[PDB]
């Protein structure tokens, strides 16, 4: 929850009910969280973005 939205602004809250913390998982070139940060698209996978939800509010 208080979380990387994008990175560099690293571990901060998030508005309302907007719940598990999302990351872009790009695994290819290294494990490369592109995008991070709350919102709420979480699970399914596509390919190249799975993406690794985090309620606990480290593992960004």
């Amino acid at each position: 929850l208080k979380c990387n939205k994008l990175v560099p602004l690293f571990y901060k809250t998030c508005p309302a009910g907007k719940n598990l913390c999302y990351k872009m998982f790009m695994v290819s070139n290294k494990m490369v969280p592109v995008k991070r940060g709350c919102i709420d698209v979480c699970p399914k996978s596509s390919l190249l973005v799975k993406y690794v939800c985090c309620n606990t509010d480290r593992c960004n």
